[PDB]
RNA sequence: CCAAGAAAAGGACUGGAAGAAAUCAUCCAAGUUGGGGACUAUUUUCUGCCGUAUAGGCAG
């Protein structure tokens, strides 16, 4: 069977708040032309936060 | 049969100028290292002639 993933609006928007409030390890991903990708990406100025948990090597 | 499949970040460049770290000084006093002792054994090197000769040369 072929699978196509898609990003959840509700889930990503919550993560942007939790990492800054709970002080989690994170970084930022840039998007050119934020208005062409979506409501949230535009509101965030083209910078979106993600979790960063590398292995202890 | 992998958030699957493909991919050239490149080209150029003058950090410079100038300067005083200085004056002073008490480490001292005492002191028990000692007592005992096998380098030779199953070793290998003897016996002679010439030569003034413990020199130098020789047979067995």
């Amino acid at each position: 069977c072929v699978v196509t993933p898609v990003v959840s609006h509700a889930l990503l928007a919550q993560l942007q708040n939790v990492v800054h409030e709970k002080k989690l390890q994170c970084t930022y991903i840039h998007h050119d032309h934020p208005a062409s990708v979506g409501s949230l990406v535009g509101a965030l100025g083209g910078k979106v936060a993600v979790l960063d948990y590398p292995p202890p090597v």
